[PDB]
């Protein structure tokens, strides 16, 4: 078929027949070299090319099929955030989401306006081969299992701190560990993530607690803390998150925690795929505290 | 005037018709279960894990021994001011949102030394759990728990859309034009009666410009409060939300149904006075 | 537990206790008899039974659970229509449901009014083992593939017939074999039923028809008959349903075509069993065209 | 001003980027396709089933081979006065009742010598048949069909309350109260849209004494016709079986989302005169 309408460079010839001649020019654009394929486009094509109906139905079909391919000027290096409709996927642990979805929604509102993001938990599917199959593009946090076929750039460091009602009738701070142990606490298990290690700290530093709530995930301590009498140990960007909307004060921890480690991760397969590139460095432009 | 004793043993020749057999959790040896069975083949006829009729008889005498074993069994005493119990409540985070601020509050004035534990519904198994009383009670919409499980409805339910209150576009009540205008967060709340609104939408044709899809809830308050998009989110966590991330709400355009949240709890534990006690306050705190 | 609460016959007696006093009676009912195994009552349970409050609290529940063993004197052959909450599987063709369903449900309105049904087309997992296994009660129509387990019961046989709207411009009843040619037809294939044989045999018997129309099921063939000037080859039982309610007209088919045998079908397991007795009987008396 | 015919190459170069290889279909011998894909590879500067950039640069080229095929290749005429031709149409039992009777009444008017024939949805498999041509259009809700299928919404589904006219308790409209009083019909439908109905009443909380439970919908109106059940149906199968079968319909108390019933076709047969022609056909008789 296609082999039988043979060379198409005619067809970009016929897009000087999509313009309306100009053919001495269109063949300085030569007229000998345009004469022969043209009529050889003719011994092809039956209609004489003079603008004649069906000439007029392959005029403008030939172009934007012409033009696609001029279209694609734009290499795979290419990538326009202002006109992209590419949706992109992001691991990120609950905290992670609350904390970095406002701003990057905000960022995006001007920079990318037609894209979609969505997010998952590092736990999902399976996190490795999602981000090698390009299912998922970027994951965001502590993340030790993401090793060999996988580049890593720190985002930032945060502590564990003691939260609390503003107006909490003797919460102070900065806290102290006695009237850290002597309050009644609300506690985050948080299974399988960063911050399940606090209670063994806590308790292998002979720090007693009096766990009046326990709540596998953070979605309630804000409003739990705000009508109650309880105080939280939690990571500080949560913490940020929290302060305002729920009337909440932190406190510097009066014990001994180590801090925790935000870091941006990607595949090696996509270190070099513009899309990710940018999306990578829109993160780090938002949330990187390196030359603070 | 035929004797009960059999009667006692057939409910575990039930359980163990699995022919393990019953007779080494009975504490009687497999012969003398067996000298019981024929008193039990011979009492009724019929020669009972082959199960026959007594497979009828089965259950009205379950319902027998059942009534009579809790009438018999002296039951945990619960002081509300001293008790140092700890209650298992299994729920979604939705549900943790709305249920948890209110119930502390409350059980700081009403039980000060009890202690709370939540967790997500799926899976402990929750029924097994509930059995074994290892989770005391459930609450939300939760389908498999009919048989062995009161349930009592709490409330329902209703979904309204949420933005910023400044928001340059989003008017209450909202149109649906408006509706489809607009940008939206998705949360995909995966098997949660939440997880269903995104393919309701989409099969009544509502067309819908998804910005942002997250699996949960959290971060929705903050999104919201610092981008121009817009939710459909259940009113009661609306309602948590509004006044902390200055949200406003219009009720929604599209139909959508009430989803109805029920409270759970094991019929082993329908007389216990701590189960009864709590149950009860969260009848008193949330029931509509 | 309950082997050291033991005799429980003295529970029977605990139900001369749920009855208050009437002792001396009570034991002629002996009273020495009593005595011993009461005053046992009480070596087992501390309360003086003279009633006592825990005393009120055994003897209700004693009696439901003292009762269900005596409402068990309804023995497995017992099955009481009119209090049954059970509910029945029937497996049927979406004819063999729009004729038997309605005045099924009409006659249980008064005879079994607390009673569920619920239908399924003889395809919906495998029947036979549905209907050994109890999940299906019965099965209604041709079935050929029910043999070696199952019973059956002859309901009626039915023709088929030619069906079209009653103002049609030409059709005439009795219809003949030219028309029946001439005129144009809806018809049904009815994958893997007894009706699929209908093509091949006019087919094979040389003729030919005008096929407007191939729909796979019935549903639809009423109202399509109603507003064209289509005509249909369709089982009686199904003109049956469709004549009145959608203005359609009869003939005896010009065709020389087999009838169609709908037999009653369940598993040799639940050939005694009282409720599916009692639902085949109730068939029997509805559908049955034996004694006609 | 590089070849355009090593493009053509290409195309085949990706469906059969599975290396069967395409050369076969091509007609032409496999090292002649080699020295093809070393002209590609060097045109390109890239090494292209291991697909590279290529992959990137394959659809903005399916984008170009696509509308100059078909605006090369001459495409069948249709004459609905003459037509002989057959039309494959997939829908629904209720899509088929409500659609067929008016659309051959308009057939024997318009087109009188085609024939149709109809089909249910799944599983063809529908997407598969429809590339083929073996099926021609598509009618309700289908969700696997995005991409290669143009379509359009017809109409929306309204759900009522349909029973007998002289029912002696129905009210029209009916109370949320007198619809958990009153006896149902179910009808399971399952993998339509309509097989959601029970799921959504339920987790309303809506209390429904389920009498009987059919698998589809051929029954409802007979059965309805003779019993005091109620039945909640789509509208338009209502508006089907109410002067036949002696019923009518009451607002549906609990509030059930609309089913947007659309019209179907691959993009391969969006030009073809007889698909235009028919697909027109529906939108003119069904669309609101």
């Amino acid at each position: 078929m296609d082999l039988r309408d043979i060379d198409l460079n005619l067809l970009v010839v016929f897009n000087q027949l999509l313009l309306d001649r100009s053919v001495s020019t269109a063949g300085e654009k030569t007229q000998p070299a345009v004469s022969n394929s043209l009529k050889r486009l003719r011994t092809a094509l039956n209609d004489d090319l003079e603008p004649t109906p069906y000439a007029l139905h392959l005029a403008e079909p030939v172009i934007y099929a012409l033009n696609t391919l001029q279209t694609a000027l734009t290499t795979r290096d290419s990538f326009d955030p202002f006109a992209s409709t590419r949706t992109f996927n992001l691991a990120m642990t609950d905290i992670g989401e609350m904390y970095f979805m406002p701003p990057l929604m905000e960022a995006l509102a001007q920079r990318a306006p037609h894209i979609q993001i969505s997010t998952l938990r590092p736990n999902a599917g399976n996190l490795k081969e999602d981000m090698e199959s390009g299912a998922v593009d970027l994951a965001l946090g502590l993340l030790p299992e993401l090793q060999t076929g996988f580049f890593q750039r720190r985002l930032f460091r945060h502590r564990y701190v003691c939260m609390f009602r503003k107006d909490h009738p003797s919460a102070k701070s900065p806290m102290s560990l006695k009237q850290f142990s002597e309050l009644e606490h609300v506690g985050v298990v948080a299974l399988n993530t960063g911050h399940g290690e606090v209670d063994g700290l806590l308790e292998r530093a002979g720090i007693k607690r009096r766990m009046r709530l326990v709540v596998p995930h953070f979605i309630a301590i804000g409003p739990i803390l705000h009508s109650t009498d309880l105080i939280a140990t939690v990571p500080q960007r949560f913490a940020v998150r929290c302060e305002v909307p729920f009337g909440l004060t932190t406190s510097p921890h009066p014990a001994k925690l180590p801090d925790i480690a935000i870091n941006l991760f990607w595949h090696a397969k996509y270190n070099r795929d513009p899309g990710n590139m940018w999306l990578r460095q829109l993160f780090v432009e938002l949330f990187s505290e390196a030359r603070h």
